[PDB]
């Protein structure tokens, strides 16, 4: 009854949305190991856009989060079944929103069809960027 | 054996500096209870300046940090002997820069004289605002 959970992400400018996500992942079953995958600077730039923080920084911050049991740094961009079998992963946690890879429309779709995906919910309006937006409007 | 450490703060827009301070506090001794105090919205505006996040949001964020054993929200601005009595605190953990208000040049002074203060180190250039400065200095994002 100990279920391995893999949640992957850039985890740039770690903020309460990520932390709450990691909490949902950890708490999907009574007993878990939560493995966090953090993407590389270079893949993140190729496929998404430039990263504010290096992989080292993004990895360091996540060590402070209560829910995290293990970290894979760097992690791959797309989840392969070789990868699930290597880290003994039972389910992959991430939001519902289809995640495009330029021509490939949802890199998580295979996992949903395979029965190996658990949806977590986004939290809105608490990003590191929304916080600065509040500062620039209390000025004004 | 078990030592009770009290770290107090605003803990606005929680960032790696804060987390590292808490980590240091927690690890001051082999066995500890880390109690974190989080200041009220109105006292923070009155004694320090704008607080971006409410008391509820600052409290919630700290819920997620590995080192935190207990939170006192809201906490008082100035530590008193009665407060250390109430929670059984051995040491208050904070950076060693004297912290002024209207009445005293260092609100930590009595604890420092009393052998009841543990200095933690600041970590510079990792704040939530410093991160947003790196986006803006290189708008290539
Ligand atoms: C690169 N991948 C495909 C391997 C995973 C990347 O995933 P991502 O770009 O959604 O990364 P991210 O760092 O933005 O999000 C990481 C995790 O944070 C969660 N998240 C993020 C922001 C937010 N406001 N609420 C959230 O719940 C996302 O749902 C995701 O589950
Ligand atoms: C208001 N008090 C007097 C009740 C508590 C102290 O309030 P404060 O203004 O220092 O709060 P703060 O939130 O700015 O910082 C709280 C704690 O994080 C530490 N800190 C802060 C910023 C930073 N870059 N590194 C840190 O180590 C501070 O030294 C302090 O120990």
């Amino acid at each position: 009854k100990n279920v391995v959970i893999y949640a992957d992400g850039v985890y740039d400018m770690l903020h309460l949305g990520h932390m709450k996500q990691l909490e949902q992942a950890k708490k999907l079953f009574e007993n878990t190991t939560l493995i966090v995958g953090v993407t590389s600077d270079n893949e993140t730039k190729l496929f998404k856009g430039q990263v504010v923080q290096t992989l080292e920084e993004r990895t360091e911050t996540l060590k402070h989060i209560r829910w995290v049991d293990e970290i894979i740094s760097p992690c791959p961009w797309v989840v392969t079944p070789e990868f699930l079998e290597k880290y003994k992963i039972d389910y992959v946690a991430h939001d519902d929103i289809p995640y495009a890879n330029n021509q490939k429309e949802d890199i998580y779709a295979w996992l949903k069809r395979a029965g190996k995906f658990k949806a977590t919910q986004r939290t809105e309006g608490v990003s590191t960027t929304d916080l600065i937006v509040r500062i620039l409007k209390n000025y004004e």
